[PDB]
């Protein structure tokens, strides 16, 4: 199908962001004032937060690209999630026969 | 129906996953350099707070582990909570005739 | 109309809730080793950041009661805006002709 | 079209939100008590969070406009983003025939 489908192949896409966000902030963060955003272990669990948009605070980026990698990682996740609820905003809509 | 109904029995589904993942967060912290995650009492807040995607800061955890049952705690929310918006954006399109 | 109607006016709602939370958190926390969800002019914006859910941390309850009061001003925000996207959703169906 | 259209053009409205809220809720705070929102290039980063709703915590306003400024960077972000789902909402539906 598509909206079925669509959805569960992008998060397979979203999970690639997370991966590459981590191990890119990371590199842009390492050696400067900020915050543990300096282990690609920790940017993992940071990628994860940010792009589920909870925010715990405990870490975030300092580096003016390190911040960049945040606002994709982001969307990656607004959007990414969107689709699943559109998906099923529809398999909803499948039953109006 | 379902698109009613999926929903209103979906939370259901949340909430066990909150007193689930809140008395397993603890035993995965309760013994470490980690935050106050170490009380059920205190998981439970933090789940509804992870749940709802608010992330105060005030409570999180550290153990790799207690840092999984986040996620899933979380999703659980991202998506319980979608599939009522779901609900609702047909049953205003059951209004098409 | 419902969709477009059952928003607009849904909001009407939330801003109580608000309003509500907020002189009655204060009245939770007022009293006790909590932060300043003790000022009314303060559990306001603390309304206003959960129901958005954004969670600055900057201020949360920890009475027991104020912790509910947390709990019903989050999913009014994460419901009173499903709505307006549930709206918007069909809004952009209502373009099938 | 529109929900294809509506959603692409609204985003370059948020985006205005963000610059706009930036280089305002700064001269709200510049001179006060309050955090770093003192600084343009700042607000920025802090448009983009509190937009995402993520609350990073990093940084909020404390100056009683710069909260105003905070609501509606809010929504902003609430709303451009739920459009965009709203858009896909409805391309999974126009995949009924
Ligand atoms: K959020
Ligand atoms: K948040
Ligand atoms: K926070």
């Amino acid at each position: 199908a598509l909206h079925w489908r669509a959805a569960g192949a992008a998060t397979v896409l979203l999970v690639i962001v997370l991966l590459a966000g981590s191990y890119l902030a990371v590199l842009a963060e390492r050696g400067a004032p900020g915050a543990q955003l300096i282990t690609y272990p920790r940017a993992l669990w940071w990628s994860v937060e940010t792009a589920t948009t909870v925010g715990y605070g405990d870490l975030y980026p300092v580096t003016l690209w390190g911040r960049c990698v945040a606002v994709v990682v982001m969307v990656a996740g607004i959007t990414s999630f969107g689709l699943v609820t559109a998906a099923l905003a529809t398999w909803f809509v499948g039953r109006e026969q």
